[PDB]
């Protein structure tokens, strides 16, 4: 009758507990994973039956506001949040994701659906910030909670609500998708800093899509044409191969063999 439902306070947070939340999403990320392969893929979006297709991630902090995230077990993507009486989703893309997310907090008073969708591009406008200004840890996601809460009174304007999605899409999402960036936001954590993700975690949120296509029509692991990364330092390198990227990249949006 609910989806399954992911929980994770800000309040003492630790290493372990960061570690335990992201291994626990990317169990429930891939239930119906194909895991044959080098890397996981996510379920194929076609053919998906509603009640598998969304997941739920429960957020606190010291403040003990709580708002839960649904994410699209398909891409690990937020689509949309609850925040007490108030649901909030991205616009959808085409008419069958507008029909799949009535299906999310049925329960709540009001739905909305924002005008914009949730890519970066569009959210760092909105946040008049970019990704590279836009500071990462457990203090930023504990800010970002309440942010996120006090949109449903009218205490949050949009400007930091953008902020405030940008913030928990690679805390959690993108964390779930890279082993690489779950590290970034470990050593943050540990450290108790606070900062903003360098040009290796950035442009690797941006390649998620190319990379998943780059590995899935590999032939015998060997990539078709290269694709570029980049070094904490901005340098670039080639990738050519699925192997050295097993340790980087945890799961895969599905697409297509040849
Ligand atoms: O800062 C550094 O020295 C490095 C940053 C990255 C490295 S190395 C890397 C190497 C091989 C891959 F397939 C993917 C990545 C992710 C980004």
């Amino acid at each position: 009758k609910q989806y399954p439902i992911i929980n994770f306070t800000t309040a003492g947070a630790t290493v372990q507990s960061y570690t335990n939340f992201i291994r626990a999403v990317r169990g429930r990320l891939t239930t119906g994973a194909d895991v044959r392969h080098e890397i996981p893929v996510l379920p194929n979006r076609v053919g998906l039956p509603i009640n598998q297709r969304f997941i739920l991630v429960e957020l606190s902090n010291h403040a003990e506001l709580s708002v839960t995230l649904a994410l699209d077990v398909t891409n690990a993507y937020v689509v949309g949040y609850r925040a007490g009486n108030s649901a909030y989703f991205f616009h959808p893309d085409n008419q069958e994701d507008a029909e799949a997310i009535t299906h999310l907090f049925t329960d709540v008073q009001n739905r909305y659906t924002f005008a914009f969708g949730g890519n970066y591009d569009r959210l760092e406008q909105l946040a008049g910030n970019l990704r590279e200004n836009i500071e990462l840890g457990n203090g930023p996601l504990e800010e970002a909670i309440s942010a996120l809460y006090y949109y449903s009174t009218g205490g949050t304007q949009l400007p930091t609500l953008a902020r405030s999605f940008i913030i928990c899409i690679q805390m959690i999402s993108e964390a779930a998708r890279f082993q690489y960036i779950e590290g970034e936001m470990r050593t943050r954590i540990r450290y108790n800093r606070r900062s903003a993700p360098d040009p290796s975690v950035i442009t690797l949120e941006n390649s998620w899509g190319r990379l998943s296509t780059a590995i899935q029509e590999s032939n015998q692991g060997a990539f078709a044409s290269p694709i570029q990364l980049q070094r904490r330092n901005g340098s670039k390198f080639s990738v050519y191969d699925v192997s050295i990227l097993i340790p980087i990249i945890a799961l895969m949006v599905y697409r297509c063999a040849p």
